[PDB]
């Protein structure tokens, strides 16, 4: 099992492109903030989660998203070795809601 | 007379600073979108208006603002020589309602 | 909400045009000068605001405005691409008052 | 006992309807935001309350309400089932103060 459902606000301009092999992809960052109850305590959960929406199916849906847009994404997480060398945890969207 | 009342969604994270004398400054960008009536016509009004909130009494609500926050700002407009050529217009907040 | 009320002295004469359908409209630049308040102290405010006046039933009051005319314009603002290719703030006049 | 007095800003443009029976109603959403003392602490109270104004005689007090109108609504609350399936709280307005 690998399923993450996360809501947040797009905090970085959506980078749209198509792979040299014809794969449409949209990348952006999702900023999440919430109050969480853990072991009886109230703590804040926060993260700026990189999100990638690949494939023709979800490309149109993203057109409505820009910096400031609030969305809820469902997909799987996976780690990637960025150019910075460090490891980058990113959410591969399978589903996206615009409100 | 100089008074602008503009609503929108913060499209750029607030930048905070304190001048040498101690006056706090909070700057962000407000993106506005709406359909207006001009003598009887469609007209899609849009702009990304820079906003600065200066001074002690007014900085509090500022911390409750983040990218995606929906707000309405009331203040005066003024132009500052940006970096390029012509000046850049800024909305100097006098009142801010978190929505 | 999108409402700006701005007083000033016209610094660029009205340029008149007729839309493809016959609707008259003109544009001039309004130079605003004032002293406002910020952080508990006076702050200078200035801007040369482009103003568009559209519609048959609104051109009348503009025939009296020329360079040096002092007026107050009420309307909504929007961003348009200048020839330069740079975005420029413009006040679409809804109401105009002389002197 | 069922009375709610709530100040706020109309965050949803009014939707006007006429039921098949001929009864009119005006629906909108009132966004409230305030600080309330509680247990020795100042807490932020917030909500987007759906408001319904029903009947011919109650429509007049809604002529001026638009997004941005700041008003205080007094009425009673009741729970209705929304088309999404969930049951939401609604404030049936009896009085509306136009704070201007």
């Amino acid at each position: 099992t690998n399923r993450l459902v996360l809501s947040g606000t797009v905090c970085r301009a959506p980078l749209r492109k198509v792979s040299p092999s014809g794969i449409p992809h949209c990348q952006f960052v999702l900023e999440h903030r919430s109050v969480q109850e853990e072991a009886g305590f109230h703590r804040q959960a926060w993260c700026q989660m990189p999100v990638i929406v690949s494939g023709h199916e979800n490309q149109a849906i993203t057109h409505s998203i820009t910096v400031g847009s609030r969305i809820t994404v469902q997909g799987f997480i996976s780690c990637h070795k960025a150019k910075n060398g460090l490891s980058k945890m990113v959410l591969h969207a399978e589903q996206i809601e615009l409100i």
